């Protein structure tokens, strides 16, 4: 029921997506977006930032920092 | 069909290309490009910048920030 | 029971997680977080920084620096 | 005759190479080279900059910007 | 035996570890560490820095600069 | 007689190694080494810089700039 090795990632981002939890996404270049997850695959995260879409490549992402903790397993 | 975990990225860039949406492409090094997606594969995105082609590697791309939102399913 | 080639990484992070060792996580951009390891996979590490969760991509991590050494 | 997923990249670099199009190659660290494509594989591009060879890693390349557009 | 195209890296770090050679590890972000290789896998290198362990990801390492040369075959 | 997709790379670095051609190796962090190739695998290049070994990860390398052009195919 998952791809081996990315259970934390897929579960976590999927919880952020379902609940639409606001999060600060720190990028590797040090820039940052404060928005919500619309969608994601293995390489990209589609983000809702103040009503505007932002397609962010995962390799550019440093950290997801949610405003509310996600329930774990 | 041929897919894997990259439905989101492919669909999205394909929508930007087909709808000729103007997008700002923020690269990880800080540089930016305003243009349109002519084409793309798994590693590169061909952009149209004022009639001038620009071949951009996806590993160097941070975010795609479109002028208009893409209709998702 | 084991993916070859990542025994050091997996064992080491699993120990910091079980032993609740406080660690400074240096990111490749010079940012750093001081917290504990809650979970991890092949790409991400979930961190506990003063009560708040921090999902960190491993490709962005530069160094784990624990407060207490891990037994090997 | 074709590795799926890299048709744009391979075709495009092959055209710059055959047509000897002068191109500015932006590297991810802000460096740039102005020369022509001699050869390439899945990881490297061999460049001709004013008579001198420059073996450039593709993971370090940010953008190819040709003097003349490639026909698609 | 288990190998692939990584004979050079494995042999070398293994020689540094077995011979307890002091090496400066330059990371891509500019930071440096003087210490010894305790252990390593395909992605990480465990270092000893003044009795303090430091888990370093190989993708963030630029160069290993040893205090003494390693005998190669 | 090779691994598909890295013929230019393996041939080129092997020519630099056999002839011991001096080259400036530009790293992605903008630092640089002027030396000769002792060995290489798929991930690392062992470098001779003024008689001192430098194990450089390939992912940190930006450019090899030889003092003498390598004969091609």
């Amino acid at each position: 029921m998952k791809q081996g090795g990315q259970g934390l990632q897929d579960y976590y981002l999927n919880q952020l997506r379902k609940e639409k939890i606001l999060a600060t996404v720190f990028l590797t270049n040090g820039f940052q977006l404060r928005g919500r997850v619309v969608s994601f695959d293995n390489f990209t995260v589609l983000l809702d930032v103040e009503g505007k879409q932002q397609l962010v490549f995962k390799h550019a992402i440093s950290t997801f920092s949610p405003q509310k903790n996600v329930a774990l397993n």
